[PDB]
């Protein structure tokens, strides 16, 4: 048993809810909170520029020494930071941004970093302005991820056709 709430069962371990993640994140504090990242760590806008904004810029601190150590992430990879005053940890993913040229099979990589994690908060990866169909992105989160995934979606019209059109 754990604290989420509101949830439509899709399959055995994925969950559905339309909500702000920033949201759900303050209310649950769940061990894992997934940021939609980029290779640079940089939040400007979408999931991370959201996440990072209630963090207080926080997270973009943090994330900027993270690189300056590592350099970048690559497409499909990921890091574990900080949670901040949202999670425990924020595992910050790169789904491929389609409106960058990337490769969309490396949306499958992406989602693969969600098995490192049992239970995880999530938005759909390489949705929003990351350009990608977001029925797609569930398709492969379902046919990829294994372990226990709540999914914020924060548009209700997309919620709605993400859960009618669910095979
Ligand atoms: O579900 C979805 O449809 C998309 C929505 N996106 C976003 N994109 C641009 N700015 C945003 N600010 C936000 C503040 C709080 C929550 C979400 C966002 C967000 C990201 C998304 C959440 C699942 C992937």
């Amino acid at each position: 048993v754990n604290s989420f709430s509101g949830y439509l069962k899709l399959t055995d371990n994925v969950y559905i809810k339309n909500a702000d993640i920033v949201e759900e994140a303050k209310k649950v504090k769940p061990t894992v909170v997934v940021n939609a990242a980029n290779v640079y760590l940089k939040h400007g806008g979408g999931v991370a520029g959201a996440l990072n904004k209630a963090t207080n810029n926080a997270m973009q601190v943090e994330s900027d020494d993270y690189i300056a150590t590592n350099g970048p992430l690559k497409v499909g990879g990921s890091c574990v930071l900080s949670g901040h005053n949202l999670a425990k940890h924020c595992l910050h993913v790169v789904g491929p941004n389609v409106n960058k040229g990337e490769d969309i099979q490396l949306l499958k990589s992406a989602y693969e970093n969600f098995n490192q994690h049992e239970v995880l908060l999530a938005p759909l990866l390489s949705a929003g302005i990351f350009g990608a169909d977001p029925i797609h992105s569930l398709r492969v989160c379902v046919d990829t991820v294994r372990t226990n995934v709540y999914l914020a979606v924060f548009d209700k019209n997309l919620y709605d056709k993400l859960v009618s059109s669910f095979l």
